[PDB]
């Protein structure tokens, strides 16, 4: 068994992908093993205005990435979350921009992009202070109880929760903001985690910040999905995974993405012996705006 480090420090690999011809970006990635493979839905813009959802082409090893297939989502699900639902044998995908705040598509078969429910509501409500609305969901699990985290692009972070027996479900309006810091400091992408392994219930939380060289990933740590979150590798020189840390030669950017998961279930269980994180980076010299920054998936492996 092993434990987090209190800091960390990376090798990279180059850009594991390039985006379907006609698209800009491959982004926000969310990944779950599934049969003895690994299977990525995330975001992309086009090469024009336009955003949508993609999953990717079952794939064995991480240079296979490569070479998988991409495959456009009729549904648009941006800044997705895929995970399986244990306790009602049901495959979730939740994400932003639907008919709701937050919404869901649920599957028996998640390799198939277009094989998903129509949405139902994931949440409904609303966040002062924020110019965005509620972003970047994750969703997990513990034994009891569902959470919903979020972001607001506001430098708060959020939390939604109900029994595990009510989900799937709507988490409703109300929320609780469990963090609040700078706007840059605490910006979006949130992740939560079930550490795995442990003695005690151990839950890592990552939070997408702004930084002087780049975007980059603080950690907070917490003893209950429902407690409060006290913070780990949280500043830009010392962060959970940047620009001082990764190893990354082709970008300075390590940018929305999911640690790699050890199961796909509702705890989101990481292994922290082989702790490895899929991001969005980007060349640092092309710097288009429009949307149009041309981010590509990557692989972090903890030292
Ligand atoms: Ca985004
Ligand atoms: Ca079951
Ligand atoms: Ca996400
Ligand atoms: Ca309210
Ligand atoms: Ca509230």
């Amino acid at each position: 068994q092993c434990g987090l480090p209190s800091t960390y420090s990376w090798t990279s690999t180059g850009p594991l992908a390039e985006p379907k011809d006609g698209w800009a970006s491959l982004k926000d990635f969310t990944a779950v093993p599934y049969n003895g493979q690994y299977l990525v839905y995330a975001t992309y813009h086009d090469t024009g205005t336009s955003w949508g959802s993609m999953n990717f082409g079952l794939f064995s090893n991480w240079s296979d990435m490569a070479t998988a297939s991409q495959n456009a989502m009729t549904q648009s699900t941006v800044a997705p979350t895929l995970f399986y639902f244990e306790p009602k044998d049901v495959w979730i995908l939740a994400y932003q921009w639907g008919p709701t705040a937050f919404s869901y598509l649920t599957s028996s078969d998640p390799t198939d992009a277009n094989g998903w429910s129509s949405p139902q509501p994931l949440f409904s409500g609303s966040i002062s202070d924020s110019d965005t609305g509620v972003i970047d969901q994750t969703v997990i699990g513990d034994s009891t109880t569902m959470y919903l985290f979020f972001a607001g692009d506001n430098g708060r972070i959020y939390r939604a929760s109900m029994p595990i027996d009510q989900f799937p479900g709507d988490f409703g309006t109300e929320s609780e903001i469990i963090l609040s810091d700078e706007r840059n400091n605490l910006f979006e992408a949130v992740q939560v985690y079930t550490v795995s392994g442990q003695s005690k219930d151990t839950y890592l939380m990552i939070v997408e910040a702004i930084g002087a060289q780049g975007r980059y990933f603080r950690s907070f740590t917490a003893d209950s999905l429902g407690g409060s979150w006290t913070p780990q590798a949280a500043t830009e020189s010392a962060p959970f995974a940047g620009k001082a840390n990764s190893g990354a030669t082709w970008t300075d950017d390590i940018s929305h993405g999911d640690l790699v998961r050890s199961t796909p279930d509702q705890t989101m269980s990481i292994d922290p012996c082989n702790l490895q994180l899929l991001y969005q980076g980007r060349d640092p010299s092309l710097n288009p705006g429009y949307d149009l920054l041309p981010y590509r998936p990557g692989l972090l492996t903890l030292k």
